[PDB]
């Protein structure tokens, strides 16, 4: 009395995973920098003591220096009784500065064409801030995280000027996979310059 | 196979649906009032147009008026293409500095029998706020601490009670979903958009069950 238990088991985690308001700040200091941890202030925001604890990969931190400004764009992976915000990756630095189109496929047939789906208002940001706006865009439009869609997998790609595409995949969790599993991939804070952008592919699939 | 099976699911609800960031602004603009929302203008926090969309129970709306500045504290219960939080209840009138330091205590109760005494388990700094902000904060709290909606704890019935002078308390079932509640089915309760005087305010008790 039941059928594709996993699949379905594996887009619960993700529709739990990624139906969050985002940690989004601009123009922070960078309080502190260890070798996989930025420690940044956003208690001007916060009318309060608060930071954002964000957890990357090895020699990331190595890019930024302490009191430099940067921008925040993560998803949260945990919650505590700390003022202090954990995500992994989503740090870019703060520009001078401070059109992204596509198309989308269903089972090879390309449904949606040139859309802009998403707004990103950074000159420089994160494939985790793009990814975000991207999954919940397709999870508000196509439900492709709901037991009862008939979207099984997907990927999106994202053709970057002057360099080949990259490919990520949509339905990336297994059943026992926690915010924690689905995020760690932001660790590598992976980021984009708006004026290398190309455009991106959206590929779903029912079979 | 189970008996227990259905208190563990809707546990797995109740942790979902409370693991999320809310809705925080304070002094916003009330732009205009309906029967039944209040859209409240945000736009100066996010440097751009931008809105909450509080939806309420009836009688509520008429407590407040146009351009009256107020305070927000909501659990979003849908996300849209466009630049508007969704919201229920959450609205309270914006005084003072909106920055009180008030304590907050409550009992712990397990089973009839206190276990503790929590001194400042929260904190809430506007001097008037919804049930909303307190059952938001103080489930986090005992989430994080307690695992009240974890499988394996042994806690499968609670009520969170506010005590206000006047022989007022309020109590609320902390297991108030079933296996299939969304978001929106969950916070809808807060459309009544109660609210409380934190000069009102006598103390807390959280009553835990595993039987
Ligand atoms: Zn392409
Ligand atoms: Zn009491």
């Amino acid at each position: 009395k039941s059928d594709s238990e996993n699949i379905k088991d594996v887009k619960l985690q993700l529709n739990y995973a990624y139906e969050i308001i985002p940690v989004d700040y601009t123009n922070c200091n960078i309080d502190y920098l260890t070798t996989h941890d930025f420690y940044i202030d956003i208690s001007s925001y916060k009318k309060k003591n608060f930071s954002v604890d964000s957890e990357v990969e090895s020699y990331i931190t190595t890019k930024f220096t302490k009191n430099q400004k940067v921008n925040i764009f993560g998803l949260p992976y945990i919650f505590t009784r700390y003022d202090v915000y954990y995500i992994y990756g989503g740090v870019t630095p703060s520009v001078n500065s401070n059109k992204i189109v596509g198309n989308l496929l269903i089972d090879g047939v390309q449904q949606k064409t040139l859309i802009n789906p998403i707004k990103i208002d950074k000159p420089i940001f994160t494939i985790q801030e793009f990814d975000f706006k991207i999954r919940q865009y397709l999870m508000q439009t196509y439900k492709i995280y709901d037991p009862n869609s008939p979207y099984i997998k997907g990927q999106l790609e994202i053709a970057i000027n002057g360099n080949k595409h990259e490919s990520f995949n949509l339905y990336d969790a297994t059943s026992s996979s926690t915010r924690s599993d689905i995020f760690k991939k932001y660790k590598d804070n992976k980021t984009i310059n708006m004026k290398d952008f190309s455009h991106f592919d959206i590929y779903l699939w029912t079979k």
